């Protein structure tokens, strides 16, 4: 179960622009 960790590719992605 994840949410943020689902976000984990979302923003992670956006941390690494």
């Amino acid at each position: 179960e994840m949410r943020l960790s689902a976000f984990f590719r979302d923003f992670i992605l956006q941390r690494k622009k």
